[PDB]
RNA sequence: UGGAGAGUUUGAUCCUGGCUCAGGACGAACGCUGGCGGCGUGCUUAACACAUGCAAGUCGAACGGAAAGGUCUC
């Protein structure tokens, strides 16, 4: 009862003594839909092992991600190696706006408001983990209260 | 109250970095097709040249006079 979406699909090369050889790498994201979110690699001979292989990585790398009622909390700004995608709230009537991986993590996850756009590379790995990174950095009004102190000093009137 | 990406350098990879695309818009033109109504718009180029008709007249309660009208008048 997991939501899965691969993001990219490619072969790649390896030269030998007497000619080619090909594998597959199949990164896959994995989630309940809710709050969940799993990220994974994968590489092997063949796609189905390559994406078997990658929703175990993301099963064993399955993270927390702090919501607010269906959107994130307050803009974040996330950059992998390469990727650079920033997250903000949104609106609940408006949808998710993303680009296709960060659209399906955020979707894996269970995000129902969120302005994406990526200003970095385009690789979709990178994009991957910048976003994953941004919502690492994604903190909670309840962690930085018990920070400071005074449970007070934050806006939250959507609630519940 | 509002932010999408995709393709393309390599034997395979990551960056940098160009080129192309998906969308909308117009006092528009072209190709094909083409029922109607409401509302708008229509020489963007030659401030190039123009046939022709109409676009600034009014007052007799300012004035001298009577061309015409009906007119009493010979
Ligand atoms: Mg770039
Ligand atoms: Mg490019
Ligand atoms: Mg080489
Ligand atoms: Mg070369
Ligand atoms: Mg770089
Ligand atoms: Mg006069």
């Amino acid at each position: 009862n997991y939501l899965e979406r691969v993001v990219a699909i490619n072969r790649v090369s390896k030269v030998v003594k007497g000619g080619r050889r090909f594998s597959f790498t199949a990164l896959v994201i994995v989630g309940d839909g809710n709050g969940m979110v799993g990220v994974g690699y994968g590489k092997a001979k063949e796609v189905p092992a390559a994406i078997a292989k990658g929703v175990e990585e993301a099963r064993k790398s399955f993270f927390r991600v702090p919501l607010i009622g269906g959107t994130i909390t307050h803009p974040v700004q996330g950059e992998a190696a390469a990727g650079v995608v920033l997250l903000r709230p949104a609106s609940p009537g408006t949808g998710v706006i993303a680009g296709g991986a960060a659209r399906a993590v955020l979707e894996c996850a269970g995000v129902h408001d969120i302005l994406a756009k990526s200003l970095g590379s385009d690789n979709a790995i990178n994009v991957v983990h910048a976003t994953v990174a941004a919502l690492k950095l994604l903190q909670r009004p309840e962690e930085v209260a018990a920070r400071r102190g005074l449970p007070i000093e934050d806006v939250a009137p959507a609630g519940m």
